[PDB]
């Protein structure tokens, strides 16, 4: 399992915990030097519990799905939450099995579904450090609505910046004020998928795009992104989504 506490959190610590989350996912093949997560894992194995400590030191534990990054659900002392997708519904049978009562929520963990949800895009929605304690404390007591937003608000905090380092600074600059994203932060997120799919492709097409990536970049400038030499992959992403799942 991989943990984070709020209480006494800063840059540091964050960043310690992300390349811990980062650690935690296996894989057994690195593409330009990039962990490439697997095709599929089976049995309980498949999913990594994340404990979160809010500033006040209650704790939640997320399910994460170490194929994909996903967040499946998660614990809230002895409630336990799922998307309402069938991938969570399968995370279920073998997470917080225990727990005295299980909530499916009214949506999936679609960045879509969330953002109407919460009748709100991502776009609109600070986060930080600050942003994530109000997250942790949000779910601690069932509300399908502010739980929608503390959801956008864990996403991006934990999955996001554990596939992208420049969001996972991006989040150490909100250690103690939150922020909307910045648009290269949605654009990313908005592409990691394509940008494994490529990044994978290029493999036997010279480190080139079969097709290239549209991006926004930190001046929040229209870019495009054709081969591997690009700071996107030589620094940037440090996880992969296996083709196998796209
Ligand atoms: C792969 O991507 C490279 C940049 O990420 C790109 O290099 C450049 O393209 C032109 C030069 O002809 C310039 O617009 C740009 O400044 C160049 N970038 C750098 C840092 O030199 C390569 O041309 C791309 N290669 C392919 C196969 O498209
Ligand atoms: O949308 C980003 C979000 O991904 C969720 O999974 C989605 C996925 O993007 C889509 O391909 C599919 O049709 O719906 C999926 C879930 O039902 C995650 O659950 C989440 O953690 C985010 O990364």
């Amino acid at each position: 399992d991989v943990s984070f506490r709020l209480s006494g959190a800063d840059p540091s610590s964050y960043g310690m915990f992300i390349k811990d989350l980062r650690n935690a996912l296996p894989h057994t093949e690195k593409v330009y030097n990039i962990p490439l997560l697997l095709p599929s894992v089976s049995g309980a194995g498949r999913y990594l519990l994340m404990h979160l400590f809010n500033y006040d030191g209650n704790t939640i534990t997320v399910a994460v799905d170490v194929t994909n990054v996903y967040i499946m659900g998660y614990l809230a002392l002895t409630t336990s939450y799922f998307f309402n997708e069938p991938a969570a519904d399968l995370a279920s049978q073998y997470v917080f099995r225990s727990a005295r009562r299980k909530i499916t929520l009214p949506y999936s963990g679609n960045y879509e579904r969330l953002q109407i949800a919460a009748g709100k895009p991502r776009e609109k929605i600070p986060i930080g450090l600050p942003a994530l304690d109000t997250a942790i404390s949000t779910l601690l007591h069932y509300d399908s609505t502010a739980a929608a937003g503390a959801l956008l608000v864990l996403i991006q905090t934990t999955a996001e910046a554990a596939r992208f380092k420049y969001i996972e600074q991006q989040i150490q600059e909100r250690a103690y004020r939150d922020e909307v994203p910045s648009s290269a932060t949605i654009s990313l997120e908005n592409s990691w998928s394509g940008l494994s799919k490529q990044i994978q492709l290029a493999q036997g097409n010279n480190g080139v795009f079969r097709t290239p990536t549209v991006l926004v970049d930190s001046k929040g400038n229209r870019v495009q992104i054709t081969n591997v030499t690009s700071n996107v992959v030589t620094s940037n992403i440090q996880l992969l989504l296996n083709t196998k799942n796209i």
